[PDB]
């Protein structure tokens, strides 16, 4: 069906606010040890943005990432396809849309937390457990998880990833 | 008692609140006999500064003052007081707990405070360490320095009610 | 005789600042023989650098042009004179102390200078260090670097009245 | 011909400095065959670049690209280019120290560039090393980093103006 | 690769901005015998507009043009695919929808000066060397070019062309 | 039965009223239904452009014909562009009134010219009317101004202001 | 007798200049019976024609009507008149030369007009040729060619002092 | 000294302006005695007309007079003088240079004139042609012709730089 990818956020619109609660849901639904209060107002908040996946209207995943232009990287927040949906190359999809649009404004270092689980995920998206950045570039911005291992991924400029 | 909560502060942009401010300065100043009144008012006054206040009955019986330093990524702890017959109860474990859940929701999850010796025990017990993981880079002229006092830090869990 | 204090600028001038500023400029460019005459003139009357101004029956003697720099948390001194026949009467003294006052209610407690071989022993005097507490990654883009002279920084207690 | 130097930039009405953007990024683009002419005209045109433009007879030359970190105490050099038919005139130094004369105005002392095999002699002339006194952690995150290129600085005397 | 066409121009938008660099790009480089500066002289001329060629965000042609409503035709200015895309339709397109637009606006006659290399395109787009529009009424108005073909092409506004 | 004249149009400065729209849709239905070979999308892009006029005839309401025309005042004449009568209402002389009645609206606009192109199965109509095959208003005047149809004859009509024409 | 010219035209007014187009309709009428008085008043009060007016002691007397193409360049006379107990006294040549000079000044410098026999002489003496510069295209349709009438031109000198 | 170039005109304005279009007149109507100084002066000061002036040191010393019809593609050139004791230096022809890049940039990329004997040469070596590309249906009657002057045509090359 009709796929397609947009940034949203809740700024400073009906069909925005209600992909919003739908990303929110399907980061609830995929990310269980995330509060569903505290996902709710990360998603919402207007310092942070989401790359929508939209398959035929509704909701099927995306990510919400919040940009540090100041510091030269970009927090990645929450991450998830809809069950449904995986293993589609879907989250690869969303992967590379996000980096694209970071290309365009000149921000080329993503940053995340990783459980176990998901850590061999964003080794395929080209993210790497040797952290370039120097520690006080991030610490007291990206949201520590005690026990998740910092991972980072530095974009190319000139490579085309859509 | 009917006790609140308020996060209060001289916007440059109130009544009930001015004379909040004024009790936070006179209890603040009264249990903090070493910092000059003209300092303590000149800080609860200041715009940039916040307070949460604790009121039982509506009279002003403690609270935090503090300092949000958002591009920086922390707080800084400026005041805290219990007026003396409302210690050790409870109240000042309280106002630490609400300023948490203040500070999650602006995203905001660094405490940092200076502590004399008397007062490292209570932030001790709020969860504050010496270890500083905060970069000196990124405190350094922004919070007011204390030579004599230790330093201390509190890292908030997102993940978590506090209240 | 008559004095006074006044921290003047040149935001978008009266008539008695605008001379008072071209009297600060006479000022500073005599008692600093090799700093060009249209540096300091293009300081003086810089929007973002203000000057305390030392007036005496009316007529300039001495002043400090200093530009604050909050987001960065110091300010920079820039200019420091008396005019010949005042000095060694405590003028300088008095203009460091009325700055470090005017600073310590904007909540900025940190100066940062350059001193050269014939003035770093009046700041010696008024409290400043060569052990540079701000960080270098915090000034460098920001003040003019006169390299040949001594960085030199005072920190300053906002707890105790310099005037 | 008369020459011209001129820091020009896109921020937010003029003619004159949009036609000579458009020759620096096509002057950046020709002597630059292997970068995109994508990146080279997304850089030019950036409002956080600016670039040092040398004009001969109205039209575009030469230039230096240029972003001013003074947050960190120096500026990256983006692009240099004389275009060909004006090449070893010296008129890349004029740039060069048109460059130098202008950041030593602003208080800028540091300049970070990385240098191919086919650069490196170019700006070793105009004063630059292999010796980063730069800290790494002041520059990280901040440069666009190229794996493979040569990290070189030039530090710049202060002045006193007049 | 999503194809996408947009009658673009540079009225008195940095995403049409760039395109505008990406067609003057183009343009430059299929028409070698071009000044770079003439043709961006034309292109963000503002009574001049371009229809772009935009493949998965990227430029890769157009033409520009100039419409004469007074004169009752319009000046086809430059025509180019890149390289890599040549000989596969997409010029042949790039004219189908430049006359559908024209058709929408009352202009039903094409002039342009094609050199040699160029007269059997405009051949295959309907183009004839017998230029019924009166002399009086295009010299002058239209740029001619000493040498090359004066050509014209007569829309049908019954037919529908894409 | 009740017979009326209107000259209208898609005005894009007012908003043309319901009673103006139904007539411009009645108008594009009747072209279209008498003039086949005549793309109906065509027809209403025509009859609903602000630069294109249409002098309605209007029988106890509804629409029974018209002439739709568009003037190049800077041009000195005008293009007649769709002529239709219904079916049930021609050969009554509704066609010439519709004719005179734009004569007479052109010659008080100070336009004293028409071009208009006709197939074989209406060039008698529009010599009955005044037109020729002689064209005296030069091609440089006209080309690429009034819509061409190769295989229709170019015909004129010069009007002269001094007739009243209705 | 006190004599005056003015241009005057239907604009997008005044009482005076209205009497004057009405009384200029009757004299061009009257001087002209063999056309519709009809279309004679059109003309006159056409905005984009305009009339010089050629006032007696009050009275209208005559005038010339025409109509300015600017955009082709050209001005095309259509009325010319002078009253019956006014005329063969030069007026009809006053009238004319007003009119020149009215055009040089507005960078117009060629009249067209269709002549009836009657007025081949008139239009001869004021220096009008039958032979024709202005090209066929430039005029057709926008002056209206009757039958049995002769096309004259005037060609203008801006150099030349007409009146 | 300080020579410019500036286009003026009359606007249907500005002491300096005005001053300079004096000049103006008086240089044209000086090299040009036998020409009427009052059509000379109508022409600079009409305001479908510009004046392209030549200053030397606060001063007129030339100018091109010229009449752009961009309806007809083309500008007319109207007056050229410049001021006696600076001729044969190149001022006239940096002054056509200076107009052809100002019309390039409205898309105006033909000049057509009526050369008197003694100008010839000089617009031969401007470029200028007696073979007229430009049809006589698009100038005839817009600029005047001369009897005995000598229709000249000049085609601008849009892609050159001309200064
Ligand atoms: C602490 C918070 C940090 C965050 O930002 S959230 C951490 C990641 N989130 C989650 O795991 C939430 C639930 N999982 C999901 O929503 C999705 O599976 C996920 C991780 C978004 C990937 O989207 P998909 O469409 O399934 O992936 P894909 O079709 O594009 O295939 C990518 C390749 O990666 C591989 N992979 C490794 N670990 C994985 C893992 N844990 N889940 C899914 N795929 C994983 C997988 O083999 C897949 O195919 P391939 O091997 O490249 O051919
Ligand atoms: C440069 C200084 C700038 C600043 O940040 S202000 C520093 C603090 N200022 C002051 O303490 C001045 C006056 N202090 C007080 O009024 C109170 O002691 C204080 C610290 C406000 C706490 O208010 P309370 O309502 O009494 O607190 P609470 O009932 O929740 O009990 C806290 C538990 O911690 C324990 N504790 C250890 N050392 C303490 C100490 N020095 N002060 C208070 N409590 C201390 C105390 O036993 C109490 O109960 P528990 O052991 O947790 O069961
Ligand atoms: C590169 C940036 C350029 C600058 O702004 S740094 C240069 C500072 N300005 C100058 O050197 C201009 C000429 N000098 C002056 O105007 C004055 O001497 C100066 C330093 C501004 C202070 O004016 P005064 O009224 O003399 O200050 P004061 O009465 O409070 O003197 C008190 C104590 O200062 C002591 N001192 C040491 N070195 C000094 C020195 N180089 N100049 C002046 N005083 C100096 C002096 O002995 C006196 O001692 P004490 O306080 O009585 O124990
Ligand atoms: C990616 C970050 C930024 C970059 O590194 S961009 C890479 C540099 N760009 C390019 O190389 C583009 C193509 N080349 C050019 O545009 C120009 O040649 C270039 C490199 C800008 C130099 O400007 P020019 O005006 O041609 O040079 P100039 O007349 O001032 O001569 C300076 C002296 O340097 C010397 N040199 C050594 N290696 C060179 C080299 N690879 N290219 C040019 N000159 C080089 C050259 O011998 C000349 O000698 P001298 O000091 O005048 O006696
Ligand atoms: C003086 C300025 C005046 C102007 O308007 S610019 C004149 C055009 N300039 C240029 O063509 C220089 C570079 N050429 C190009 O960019 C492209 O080839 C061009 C001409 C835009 C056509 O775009 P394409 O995508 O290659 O065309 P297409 O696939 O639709 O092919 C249509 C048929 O055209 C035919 N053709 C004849 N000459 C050609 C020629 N020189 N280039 C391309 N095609 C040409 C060609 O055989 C092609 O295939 P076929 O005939 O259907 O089998
Ligand atoms: C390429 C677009 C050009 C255009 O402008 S559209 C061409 C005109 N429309 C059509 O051909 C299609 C449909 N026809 C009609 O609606 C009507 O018949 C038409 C042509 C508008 C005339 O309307 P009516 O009211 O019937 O005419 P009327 O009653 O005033 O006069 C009838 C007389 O005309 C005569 N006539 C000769 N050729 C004709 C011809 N080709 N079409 C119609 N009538 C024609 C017919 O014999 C009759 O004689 P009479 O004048 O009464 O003595
Ligand atoms: C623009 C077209 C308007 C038309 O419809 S035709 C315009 C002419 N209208 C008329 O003749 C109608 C009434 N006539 C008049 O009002 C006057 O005759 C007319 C033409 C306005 C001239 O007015 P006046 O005051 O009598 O003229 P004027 O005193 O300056 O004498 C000029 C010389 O014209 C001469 N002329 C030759 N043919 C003429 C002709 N057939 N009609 C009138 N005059 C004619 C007449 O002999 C007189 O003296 P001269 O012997 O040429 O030196
Ligand atoms: C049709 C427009 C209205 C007219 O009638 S324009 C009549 C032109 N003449 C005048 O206005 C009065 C007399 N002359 C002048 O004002 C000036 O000579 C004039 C024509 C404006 C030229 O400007 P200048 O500064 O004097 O001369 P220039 O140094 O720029 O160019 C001179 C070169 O052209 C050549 N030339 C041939 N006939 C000439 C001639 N009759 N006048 C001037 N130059 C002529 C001559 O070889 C001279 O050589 P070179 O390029 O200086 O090395």
């Amino acid at each position: 069906g009709i796929i397609e990818f947009h940034v949203i956020g809740n700024s400073l619109n009906r069909r925005v606010l209600l992909w919003l609660v739908g990303l929110q849901n399907v980061f609830s639904h995929q990310l269980p040890r995330m509060p569903k209060e505290y996902i709710a107002r990360l998603v919402f908040d207007p310092k942070h943005k989401t790359l929508a996946l939209i398959k035929d209207g509704r909701v099927i995943g995306g990510i919400c990432f919040r940009m540090f232009p100041t510091q030269g990287f970009t927090e990645i927040v929450f991450c998830a396809v809809t069950s449904n949906e995986q293993v589609k190359g879907y989250g690869t999809h969303l992967m590379n849309h996000l980096k694209e649009y970071h290309i365009k404004h000149n921000i080329l270092y993503f940053l995340t937390y990783a459980d176990e689980y998901a850590i061999g995920y964003f080794k395929k998206q080209g993210f790497s457990k040797d952290i370039k950045v120097p520690k006080s570039r991030y610490l007291g911005y990206i949201k520590d998880y005690e026990g998740a291992t910092l991972m980072e991924c530095e974009l190319n400029p000139r490579i085309p990833y859509t």
